[PDB]
DNA sequence: GCGTCTCGAATCTGATGCGTAACTTGGATGCTTCGTGCGT
């Protein structure tokens, strides 16, 4: 029901990928119990779960943010981020961090009509010859919508978010694409969609994920803050 | 088309007098006979 969102300001943007590896770095050894629960670890071993993750990180524009889903999430993000502020303050003697704590009503309530939803960062490539596929609009549509609709459910079942039984979606599109790394030294890559436009006949109060792997930072979106339409001041 | 943070706090939190007076303060009755005269 409540999402608890957590900002680090440190003064330069991050990518959440490294964001995730450091965080985990700076808590080695100390409160391992902290270190399994944030990790998205099964108790006894390191391992993450296949599961939807209750820990999620997210690229904000000043730094790196932490998202707790339902009152577990809540939970573990209040006890966490004064261990990992003290972290970042005896790793950055000469900066100071600064810490922003919002939360948000997460609902979902149908409209007989759509309206237009988009996100910075999908997960989308799964096979060259679909990559490929998105020139045609019915080819294409099919694998998009159902990974848009299978990731609502089951994070609103994460969640436990009552959700319509009739949902539809119609993709439009995205800006761009974009090539991301374990590590900067690193010859594997994936390709994501900026600006993926998809309209759903219901409101989306909160901050949402959609696709899959969303721990190192893919797939949020405030959709709450989109409808305010303030995409507009996008100009050199 | 909701946006969120903030979404108070401390302290006082009754004092003082006045907080009865005067007067009434019981009274009365509870038996027959006898003589003389009316009296209907």
């Amino acid at each position: 029901m409540f999402v608890t969102q957590v900002i680090f300001n440190m003064g330069e943007r991050a990518y959440p990928d490294r964001a995730r590896a450091m965080v985990a770095e700076l808590m080695d050894g100390v409160q391992p119990g902290l270190v399994a629960t944030l990790m998205n670890y099964i108790p006894g071993t390191s391992t993450s779960r296949t599961e939807f993750p209750t820990v999620q990180f997210g690229g904000a524009s000043d730094g790196f943010c932490l998202l707790g889903f339902g009152d577990g999430g809540g939970a573990i993000v209040r006890d966490a981020v004064p261990l990992i502020h003290a972290a970042l303050a005896r790793r950055m003697p000469d900066r100071i961090i600064q810490v922003e704590h919002k939360e948000h009503s997460l609902s979902a309530e149908a409209r007989p009509y759509v309206l237009s939803y988009t996100v910075p960062r999908m997960v989308v490539q799964k096979k060259q010859r679909h990559a490929e596929r998105l020139l045609h609009e019915a080819e294409g549509k099919a694998h998009l919508e159902g990974l848009f609709l299978r990731s609502l459910q089951r994070q609103a079942a994460a969640v436990g978010l009552p959700l319509p039984e009739n949902l539809e979606v119609e993709f439009k599109g995205a800006v761009g694409n974009f090539a991301a790394k374990h590590n900067p030294n690193s010859k594997v890559a994936y390709r994501g969609l900026r600006g993926a436009v998809f309209d759903v006949n219901a409101r989306l109060g909160g901050i949402w994920t959609a696709g899959f792997m969303l721990s190192k930072g893919y797939g949020q979106f405030n959709a709450t803050h989109q409808l305010s339409g303030a995409v507009n001041a996008l100009s050199e």
